[PDB]
């Protein structure tokens, strides 16, 4: 019987759930007869992604919806969908293949999930959740509830919810200090950048055992920049709600997990609208996406020598951006240093 704290145990059987798992799958229509959870491959995944570039191709070059069926029904082939006898829905415009994008990406993390569950050892006598725990190579601390840390967590969380998103309210219900092995390691070029920001980055649950294993990740060269608003990064918040809404939680679901990630931002490359980027301008890090609202700058604090954006929504002064609240993105998985793990239990309201 496992000696972990109860929250990190509940933390464990909550990530590596394969009925989750399905159920994330049911929701993306992938027909589960043709390509069930264990035959779920990257090099599958890899293909469909090169599908969607030669579609995503042929959309900016005005292909009719006669010309584009063939590369359409080719990402169907290699990602079954179940539509029984009927025929799946043409893929022949940019929105439906950022869609598909996005699906792939979530794919990638449950393939890690299902995959670490696989192709271990069985061992009766070993608690499972011991054994799930040790495959994250992630140390996982519960922060208490009176210390400082959770006391400016509990402040970026009750601070940062925008107006926009009040179809529900959040409650933390446990904050975890993570340590991901060989990541502080691989962060030392960055460790002294200028601008280390405490950013928010959500998921849906069932990419957590593979963002602790393998960390933040950026989509694979086989995937169609287009798909991607500031291009193939990693993405983040200073909102809350911005980074809660990627949790995808609901009344029949309503407990998410949302990342605290240290972020080496460096000389930003501000925009405004899109722009499907493979690499950024020389001499700058990151992108910052320019949002309407930011964070009150006056009201920044600092948690171990990083900046946490924890004060309340004002105008930023930017006219004229497609962003209603600011983003950022790095273009390197190294300028990524995740510090916490958050579960969050949502409200909703409608
Ligand atoms: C603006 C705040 C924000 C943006 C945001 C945008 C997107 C996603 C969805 N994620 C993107 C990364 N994704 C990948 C999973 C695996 C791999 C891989 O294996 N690469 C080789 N690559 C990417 C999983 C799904 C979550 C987000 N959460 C936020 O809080």
């Amino acid at each position: 019987k496992s000696k972990l704290p109860k929250p990190v145990q509940d933390l464990i059987k909550m990530i590596f759930d394969v009925e989750s798992m399905k159920k994330a799958m049911v929701e993306y229509e992938i027909d589960l007869q043709k390509m069930p959870l264990g035959k779920l491959s990257k090099r599958q995944i890899q293909a469909a992604y090169s599908i969607l570039s030669e579609v995503q191709q042929a959309v900016s070059q005005g292909s009719s919806d006669s010309q584009i069926l063939d590369l359409s029904n080719r990402f169907y082939t290699l990602i079954p969908h179940d539509f029984g006898m009927k025929k799946p829905p043409l893929l022949n415009n940019a929105d439906s293949v950022q869609a598909k994008a996005e699906m792939l990406d979530n794919l990638l993390d449950i393939e890690v999930a299902y995959s670490l569950l696989r192709g271990g050892s069985d061992d009766s006598s070993k608690d499972p959740i011991d054994v799930n725990y040790e495959k994250l190579k992630t140390d996982i601390k519960v922060v208490d509830r009176d210390s400082e840390e959770a006391e400016i967590i509990r402040k970026y969380v009750k601070n940062t919810h925008a107006t926009t998103h009040n179809a529900y309210d959040l409650e933390v219900i446990d904050i975890f200090k993570i340590e991901r092995e060989g990541e502080c390691q691989r962060y030392k070029p960055f460790k002294q950048l200028h601008n280390r920001r405490l950013l928010w980055h959500g998921s849906r649950t069932t990419n957590f055992a593979g963002i602790l294993s393998q960390g933040l990740r950026i989509a694979p060269p086989e995937a169609p920049v287009t798909g991607y608003m500031f291009g193939k990064g990693i993405y983040f918040a200073d909102m809350v709600s911005k980074s809660a809404n990627y949790c995808h939680t609901s009344q029949g679901d309503p407990i998410g997990l949302i990342l605290l990630g240290e972020v080496a931002l460096g000389n930003m490359y501000e925009l405004k609208h899109a722009s499907h980027i493979s690499k950024l301008p020389k001499g700058k890090h990151s992108v910052k996406g320019l949002g309407k609202t930011t964070p009150d700058p006056s009201a920044n604090i600092s948690l171990d020598g990083v900046d946490v954006p924890l004060g309340t929504g004002i105008s930023s002064g930017v006219n004229d951006t497609s962003l209603l609240y600011n983003e950022y993105i790095v273009y390197d998985i190294a300028q990524v240093n995740l510090k916490y793990l958050l579960k969050l239990k949502f409200n909703f309201k409608t």
